[PDB]
């Protein structure tokens, strides 16, 4: 499924995203725009090996099994195809603990590269939320 900007704002509010880790909303709602385009089916290889999932571009080699990424973990205990789903829960519970893991947002590339600094709360303009 690819999300309209104010209704995926709207879904990561009601599974508990706003200000989670002291990350407000539209960190999220950017992070996804520039890792998926919104797109649930989103993939992209990586050099390594491993994958990138769904619409926050979860990585195999860490967070989810694929089969295909030999020596990977498993930390979010998925399949990473359950990160492709039109329901988000499976990625945004993912997504917690990666936030969670000691580098916070700075785990997605293009947070950091497209969203840190930025006025982001712009993500979220005119919703109703
Ligand atoms: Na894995």
């Amino acid at each position: 499924k690819v999300f309209g900007r104010c209704e995926l704002a709207a879904a990561m509010k009601r599974h508990g995203l706003d200000n989670y880790r002291g990350y407000s909303l539209g960190n999220w709602v950017c992070a996804a725009k520039f890792e998926s385009n919104f797109n649930t089916q989103a993939t992209n290889r990586n050099t390594d090996g491993s994958t990138d999932y769904g619409i926050l571009q979860i990585n195999s080699r860490w967070w989810c099994n694929d089969g295909r990424t030999p020596g990977s973990r498993n930390l979010c205990n998925i399949p990473c195809s359950a990160l492709l789903s039109s329901d988000i829960t499976a990625s945004v519970n993912c997504a917690k603990k990666i936030v969670s893991d000691g580098n916070g947002m700075n785990a997605w590339v293009a947070w950091r590269n497209r969203c840190k600094g930025t006025d982001v709360q712009a993500w979220i303009r005119g919703c109703r939320l």
